[PDB]
């Protein structure tokens, strides 16, 4: 028995719901308004999930949460092309129970194109086969895989927790697999899966950096977490002082 798969497979979050008032009209204040309160509502998740983790409080506390702070938009846009893909084969975006973006949604929260690259992205999730079990140690491998170029307080502790989770990942592949030439295919695909998270990651870091700066012309609420997170830990990616950990060069 994989003790391993037994812990992601139990800690893993459930349903989590936007809050969306649906019989209001489709306007981009009140679909981003949800989406933010989605955001606060879906991190309370993430922390107590990420802390459950198979070594993670093993790391130092402050590394805790920098971590967390730095990769929720990754970590959450994964799951969410998961639930796409599971729910609605990818035909829409199924951000909650409550908010699954149409064609329509898509256009006027004015996201039309980061939405296209997160849908290619549930698509994938189908045109790979990837299994539940996959999908739960990819997951766990994007919550290290961004981190500040001076690098942690605990570096060290860091990379030994990363290394074994790629093993992990590399584990869950080969425990029924004929020959090694799919083994390395697919552990290939998987990491460049992985590593196509964080470009769309970055573009949504964009997107509601720029939102915040202008939420009051706008009309739009960001709770207090998000507010916090935007305006302290987004901006050190965007300035490049925190970045992204790919498995092969963009
Ligand atoms: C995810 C773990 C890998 C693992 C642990 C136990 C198992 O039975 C297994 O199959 C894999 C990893 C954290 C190993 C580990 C052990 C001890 C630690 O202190 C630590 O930080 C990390
Ligand atoms: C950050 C954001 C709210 C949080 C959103 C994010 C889009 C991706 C996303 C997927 C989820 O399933 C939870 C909410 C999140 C994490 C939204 C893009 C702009 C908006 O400000």
């Amino acid at each position: 028995q994989p003790i391993f798969l037994n812990v992601l497979e139990a800690i893993e979050p459930g349903v989590v719901c936007a809050g969306h008032d649906n019989n209001q009209p489709d306007s981009f204040a009140a679909l981003l308004s949800s989406l933010n309160e989605l955001g606060e509502r879906q991190l309370v998740h993430v922390v107590k999930w990420a802390k459950a983790l198979p070594g993670f409080r093993n790391l130092h506390v402050d590394d805790q949460m920098a971590v967390i702070q730095y990769s929720w938009m990754g970590l959450m846009v994964f799951a969410m092309g998961w639930r796409s893909f599971t729910n609605v084969n990818s035909r829409m975006l199924y951000f909650a129970p409550d908010l699954v973006f149409n064609e329509y949604r898509m256009h006027k929260s004015r996201m039309y194109s980061q939405c296209v690259r997160m849908r290619h992205l549930s698509q994938e999730f189908g045109w790979l086969q990837i299994t539940p079990q996959e999908f739960l140690c990819m997951k766990a491998l994007l919550l290290f895989s961004i981190i500040p170029v001076d690098g942690l307080k605990n570096q060290k502790f860091f990379d030994e927790l990363r290394m074994n989770y790629i093993k992990e990942l590399d584990r869950i592949i080969a425990c029924k697999r004929k020959n090694p030439t799919s083994c390395s295919r697919r552990f290939y695909q998987l990491t460049k899966l992985l590593d196509s998270v964080q470009p769309i990651a970055r573009e949504l870091h964009q997107f509601t950096f720029d939102l915040l700066i202008k939420s009051h012309m706008v009309s739009v609420d960001f709770p207090e977490m998000m507010a916090e997170i935007i305006s302290v830990q987004v901006p050190k990616i965007l300035s490049g002082k925190v970045k992204p950990i790919y498995f092969h060069t963009q």
